[PDB]
Formats: C-alpha cells, structure tokens, sequence
C-alpha cells in the first residue's frame, strides 16, 4: 500500500529473472518474502531478504511474532536499493491437499494492487512444491492489467518450465502430407494463419490439424484456382486412390464412388483439340499416364463436390475448357455480325446437339454460326436428340461419354445429351 509502489495500468509484462534478489533491478517495488508464520527467515528467499533489509528488519519480525495472513512491512535498509516494502506469505508446504488450490490462494493474495513485484517462485526447498504447478498457480492469479511483474529462480530450467506453460501445442501442416507439431505463444498461433478448413483459428483445439496459410499456400491455391476452402478440398482429396485405364483410345477414370460425372467430363475434353494452361496441363499429364489423384481432387474442389457426392457433368466439361486455349471466332447467321467467344457455349434455349448456336443480342435469337478461327467447340444445354459427335449423356442420376456412333462408356439407352463437342471442318 504505500503510495509511492503505486503505478496506472498498463498491459501486464512478466519477466523471470535468473540469479538471486540483491540482483533486481528496482523501481519502488513490492518485494515478495516467502516466509513461515514465525518470520524466522530460516533460509532461502527468505533469510536473503532479511539479509538484505537489516537488522531491525528482524527485530520487528520477531515483535509481531506469529502471522496468520499476510504482512506488510517497510523494506528498511533494502530501501537504498528501490524496494518500497515487503510483502510475506506463507507458502502451503507442497505435502498436502490440495497444494495448488493454496498456491493459487497465495498469487492471488500477493497481486492486488497495481505495483511492481518481485516474487521468489513459491515452493522453493526439499518441503516444497512442483515449480511447474506454482508457475502455472501464478498465470491463473495474475492480472492483466498490473504491468511489469518479475519472478525470480536461480534453477535455469523454470524459464523453460515457464515458456511452456505459455505455449499452446499445434498440429499444422502445409500439405495434408507431412504434418508438423509445434508449440506456439498466443502471438505465434496469429502469425501461424491457422485454418479450419473453413475460417481462420485463432485457438486452435488440441490434437487437430490445422492449414498454415503460409504465401506458398496462397500462390498455390491461386495457381489452381481454388480459395482456401476449396484448396483444403483438394488437398485432402489427392489421398483418394482411384484406377484409370486406357480404353476406346482415351484414358479413363474407372467408374467409383459416383465419379461418373467426373469421367464424362474428362472424356469429352479428351476428345477435343483443347490444351490446358501451365499449371494444369501438369495435373493433366499426371492423369493421362496413370496419376490421376491430383487432377481428379482439382476437379472436385473446383466444383464444390466431394468424393461420393455426385456432381454436375456440364461443370466439369466447362471447367476444363475454360481453363485451355479454347476460343473462337465466327460469324451469326442471323445479320453476319462478327464475335469472339472463349470457354464452352451455355445454349440455354434452342439447344441442337448436331447444330451449335449463340445468342444473337442485336436480333434476339439463337441463331448458328460461321466459323472463322479456332479448332471447335463445346456447347452445353439439355435436349433429347441424339448426337452425331462426341456427346455427354445424363439419365437417371448417371451420365456418360459417348462418340457419336453408339461408342459409349455407359448405356445405350434414351437419355438426355447434356454437352457435345463441334469440331470446325
Ligand atoms: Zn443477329
């Protein structure tokens, strides 16, 4: 309580400082005295204050004799040397139920006023207690907002008992392959990016696995395309094991887990002219030589689908092509207006699967079209005509690639065309 230990808050800052108390550096401080309920000041902590406050210092102890609760006293001679008082309390002894209630009761009765202390670790001796408990005891007890606060050890091995005790145990990985465990400080954790899967983490709970975001993860999602969501998609999906298998002159990825709606796709794409941009014609090329993890778990997380969910085969044919080079230019037959068109075409009225068509905005119609550059093109739509070139069919919850002569992958039944491929000849 003397007025001159007081200081405003400010964000509390413990330090745990090495060697012994005539060290400190002090500043009008409470220095803390470990004691017994006769003041002896036998040894440790205690007889190096008392050694240190002077003679009268002891007298005075004696004077007021047994202690049941805390005491405050003048620091007497340990004045010269920036200590404003002592403070005493009895430790509980470490042999008995419950110790880290009572050492939790002793931090919580030493900081109560906005000063700067100086505390001797509690439990000290062969009578003592787990520096680990007392250093954790302390952490529950102590505020936030009473600034610099200083422990003391000579042990050398408490300011790594202590830099655990503030240190939450993380399992990250960049990669869903190899997976790092690592011991982060709550500023770490924010500089570690932890991601959910969904959102960033800032207490991440234990034993799981968390996305670190790091700039290599970012280029690499932006290099696929994907946000983070979708990229955690993707990598966890490389882990599935899948068959492809060269069949009808293309490589195709055996029927499983409702994958078809991805085979549609890639066997359509495989039987145009498209060639896939730099980053996925890499992926492309793993598949077509029997790595199809990687392209298959991009193609998954592109369309927000997973691994035995069933999906869209329009989304996939249009996911690939809009990846590659594929782009036109042509001519409506309507009023000969000259247009470029990239991607595949979403003819979402007047869908012919043997007559490609745009929409015209000057007329407002589906009109066909003459080709004046590009190899061909995709058009997407739902009709049930039958097509004469390499087609997509969708009927009863399966779709398949067909060519246009029967030339199927599936059934030969009547279905819906869904996609069809228009070379330029
Ligand atoms: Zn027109």
């Amino acid at each position: 309580l003397p007025p001159e230990a007081i200081k405003q808050p400010s964000p509390t800052k413990v330090e745990l400082v090495v060697g012994e108390l005539a060290s400190i550096k002090f500043d009008n401080s409470v220095l803390v005295n470990p004691a017994n309920a006769q003041l002896t000041n036998g040894g440790g902590a205690a007889r190096a204050i008392a050694k240190l406050a002077g003679p009268k210092y002891q007298e005075y102890c004696n004077s007021v004799a047994p202690i049941s609760g805390p005491l405050t006293t003048d620091s007497f001679d340990a004045k010269k040397l920036g200590v404003a008082c002592i403070l005493h309390v009895v430790p509980p002894k470490g042999s008995d139920p419950n110790v880290q209630e009572l050492l939790y009761q002793a931090y919580k009765s030493i900081l109560t006023e906005p000063a700067h202390y100086v505390i001797p670790i509690l439990g000290a001796g062969i009578f003592g207690c787990n520096p680990v408990h007392s250093l954790d005891a302390f952490r529950k007890a102590c505020p936030s907002d009473i600034g610099r606060v200083t422990l003391v050890t000579m042990n050398k091995n408490h300011l790594q008992v202590w830099d655990a005790l503030n240190r939450t145990i993380v399992r990250t990985t960049t990669d869903y392959d190899q997976v790092t465990t690592k011991a982060l400080t709550p500023q770490g954790v924010l500089e570690a990016n932890l991601f959910d899967g969904e959102d960033f983490v800032q207490e991440p709970k234990p034993g799981q696995i968390y996305l670190e975001v790091t700039e290599e993860v970012q280029n690499q999602a932006k290099e696929l395309d994907l946000n983070l969501q979708q990229y955690c998609v993707y990598l966890k999906t490389c882990h599935h094991k899948w068959v492809v298998s060269r069949t009808n002159g293309l490589m195709h990825l055996k029927q499983k887990d409702n994958n078809c709606f991805v085979s549609a796709g890639v066997n359509l794409f495989q039987n145009t002219a498209y060639q896939f941009r730099p980053a996925i014609d890499a992926l492309y090329r793993e598949y077509l030589n029997g790595n199809p993890n990687r392209f298959v778990a991009w193609i998954y997380a592109s369309t927000n689908r997973r691994v035995g969910e069933m999906g869209c085969p329009q989304q996939v044919i249009s996911l690939l092509v809009s990846n590659s080079d594929a782009a036109f230019s042509a001519t409506t037959a309507c009023c000969n207006t000259y247009f470029n068109h990239t991607g595949v075409i979403s003819v979402a009225r007047e869908y012919d699967p043997i007559q490609p068509k745009v929409y015209c905005m000057k007329c407002d119609v589906w009109t066909p079209f003459t080709p004046q550059s590009g190899k061909g093109a995709v058009a997407i739509g739902t009709s049930a005509d039958e097509p004469t070139g390499p087609a997509i069919k969708f009927a009863a919850a399966h779709c398949w690639y067909t060519n246009g002569k029967k030339t199927v992958n599936g059934y030969d039944t009547k279905a819906n065309v869904v996609a069809t491929y228009h070379r330029f000849d």
